[PDB]
């Protein structure tokens, strides 16, 4: 069964979430999803690992590269995410 795909339209304060790396591990993860934000409305959850941004694999890209892809020059983003406790990359 398909990973969650969160489709967000940019709001007045952006999407409403933080993205961060974790020492000792690869990847970028969701944190601090703001109440009432497009992020919350789309079902993004703190702790989710970000796998794709707008159809492009960011599984192991750097923090800067992933942030740049989310910010792009677009006003909408599609985030493919997984729960790392339930999903592993092989
Ligand atoms: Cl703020
Ligand atoms: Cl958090
Ligand atoms: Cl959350
Ligand atoms: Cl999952």
């Amino acid at each position: 069964m398909l990973p969650r795909l969160c489709c967000l339209e940019k709001g007045p304060n952006g999407y409403g979430f933080h993205l961060h790396g974790e020492k000792g591990k690869l990847g970028q993860y969701i944190r601090l999803v703001e109440p009432g934000s497009p992020a919350e409305k789309a079902g993004l959850l703190a702790g989710d690992r970000l796998v794709e941004v707008n159809g492009e694999n960011v599984e192991k890209e750097t923090h800067q590269q992933v942030v740049s892809r989310i910010r792009a020059a677009l006003n909408a983003v599609r985030l493919l995410v997984v729960d790392p406790e339930n999903d592993s990359l092989l």
